[PDB]
């Protein structure tokens, strides 16, 4: 748990290792090293490392006790999974226009980086994943096993960001090929705006990669075999987790603290279909609606307020700690059909500190 | 060669199928899979496929034969490389601010598409490969080293594209100045730097950006896939053919962006603009006058007409083009020779074939 923050420099210089044997000129290799050492520190640190730490867990819960070695392969899974977050988050806040992540600038904002670095760096992170896997797990049984979790976990997430940036956009309510010209001011489509929808998102976007991917991580590392039934039981919890998660997520984008959260919220102004949105449309007056409509996903100061003052005026927060007490309740009690002590331990911890 | 073409289908649909397992509703399957099938279709065709051809061409000739299902695995493994050079190319023409690509609009352009999608798309087209690879070789004894050589190949590609992309960037000079952190507001206004400006630093890019997964990526697949062992020595011959391919391919690349007709290269040139470390902007500087090179200096990497026509009428009046003819003899001859120590006629008549057709295809 301080043990996994500790290994972190090792995987990281195991990677900038590799890169360094490369066949270049001496000069070139230490400006590689520069660079690619400060890719890595500066969006791999920071975090709170729930993903990291919930493969750990998982791995010492399932097993009974770990020789040192055996540790080396978990921590590398565990700094997997948050070299992961770092890519993804690096990426989102490309399309998201973030300005803050996790207290300081967006790597894409950077001079000495922009958008064509921060995309180019993105695809090296998620490569130097497999080439750690490689590294340390190559003789392992559960290798491959453990790179198709990874990968198919992508997969999905890449998926839900594709919904997440497109649900509203004129391509959802033939692309043409021959518009460069005329941009798609964006726009609310109220057909879209329900949870039905929101869950398809949401489970893609967020819960593969941050709950299923780590657990099955530890669970594979463990030694449960791929055909046990637990699997299925944990991709169901995994789900309603991740649900949790993000609606905890978008709620934080109006209510939090950035200070706190290390972000700024942008929701609104994005056009994103958020819970609140789904929440308040579902509660409101009709001319309300039409307030939405015509104030929603514009960068555009008094608009914004509008819409804020929409969510304070239906209680929105009051629903959600509503929301939150049922689904937890619902978590919980799908936790208890799991049948396996350690595993239902770490799934209630996790459950406790998530925020 | 054709029966390539023909296969094209079977893998961009096997891979929108595992898509569509996915658990959502209805209609935004119906929209995913409208959506996907267009991002490969669009991306994915039109191509030379030289690349694809050579994994073909590889593996039969490695062989003697060859059943269907046999060559099922290959041809994969070939549209594979296809997806792969898709994926690097939207990924370029966001780096590159392309206007063109294979005679159409760079996918990132299209207003339903933004950079917002192109780059989710990019890590899309990667993965794909992999699935696509699992759903056809997931058996095969030489899976696990396949995924290998595309990872590998894939994180060179990813640092000679990192070269291009910085080598003459303040991150590299000043290199003593730490990259700052805090500076979101000033940007670096972009200059040539005259100590990078030589072969072995181009050499150094173009390999890793182009060498590895044009050429070693490809020749290592079908020899893989046919059976030679990983340990086998002429692995290492085949890497050192690669390497001086991918180098005589990249600097014709270069002479296109200059010398090229963009109705038949199917792109617009842009590497003066850019700030590019090309072979004319090396060979240029290796032969001017001093006058000549601050002239370049000043003119080299604005987006600005006058400044492009400076550095154009100044390869022309060095005489870039010959000097290109006489670095093609030379390098072709040099490559033959290579590929004369292999002791392999099947690889040996492949890679003269990829010589001849390197630039024509088919
Ligand atoms: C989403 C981010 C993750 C994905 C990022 C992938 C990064 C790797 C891109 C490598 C591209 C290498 N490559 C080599 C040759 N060119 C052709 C062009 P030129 O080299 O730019 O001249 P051309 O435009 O002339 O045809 C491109
Ligand atoms: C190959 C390079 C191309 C990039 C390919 C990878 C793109 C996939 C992006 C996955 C990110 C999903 N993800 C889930 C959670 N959030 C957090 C933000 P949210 O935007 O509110 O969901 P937040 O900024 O509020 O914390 C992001
Ligand atoms: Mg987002
Ligand atoms: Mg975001
Ligand atoms: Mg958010
Ligand atoms: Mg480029
Ligand atoms: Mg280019
Ligand atoms: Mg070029």
């Amino acid at each position: 748990l301080a043990f996994f923050r500790n290994m972190y420099d090792k995987y990281r210089d195991a990677f900038l290792s590799h890169l360094n044997e490369y066949s270049l000129e001496e000069e070139i290799k230490e400006h590689i090293s520069k660079y690619y050492k400060l890719l890595f520190d500066y969006n791999c640190l920071g975090g709170k490392n729930n993903r990291g730490i919930l493969v750990i867990l998982i791995y010492e819960y399932v097993k009974n006790r770990i020789n040192s070695s055996e540790w080396e392969k978990a921590a590398c899974l565990a700094w997997c999974i948050e070299i992961l977050q770092a890519a993804f988050l690096v990426a989102d806040d490309i399309m998201d226009k973030g300005e803050m992540r996790r207290n300081k600038y967006c790597w894409y904002l950077l001079k000495d980086v922009e958008t064509k670095n921060a995309v180019n760096d993105v695809l090296l992170l998620y490569n130097s994943i497999y080439k750690l896997i490689e590294i340390y797990l190559r003789n392992e049984s559960c290798y491959v096993d453990v790179i198709a979790t990874f990968r198919d976990a992508t997969l999905k997430t890449i998926i839900g960001q594709h919904l997440d940036t497109n649900i509203f956009s004129d391509k959802y309510s033939e692309i043409d090929v021959n518009n460069i010209n005329v941009p798609e001011q964006p726009v609310i489509d109220i057909n879209m705006i329900n949870f039905g929808v929101y869950k398809n998102i949401v489970i893609h976007k967020t819960a593969y990669y941050s709950f299923f991917l780590p657990i099955v991580c530890g669970m594979l590392l463990a030694g449960i075999a791929v055909d046990n039934l637990i699997y299925k039981k944990i991709e169901d919890i995994s789900m309603l987790m991740g649900e949790y998660f993000q609606i905890h997520d978008d709620y934080l984008d109006i209510f939090g603290d950035s200070t706190k959260t290390g972000k700024v919220g942008s929701d609104i102004q994005n056009n994103k279909l958020t819970w609140p949105l789904i929440k308040t449309f579902e509660l409101c007056s009709e001319p309300d609606k039409i307030k939405i409509v015509k104030n929603y996903g514009k960068n555009n100061l008094a608009c914004v307020k509008v819409i804020d003052s929409l969510y304070e005026q239906y209680k929105i927060r009051k629903h959600y700690e509503s929301y939150e007490k049922a689904q937890k309740a619902k978590i919980l009690s799908a936790i208890n059909e799991l049948h396996h002590e350690g595993i239902e331990y770490v799934l209630k911890y996790l459950l406790e500190i998530l925020f």
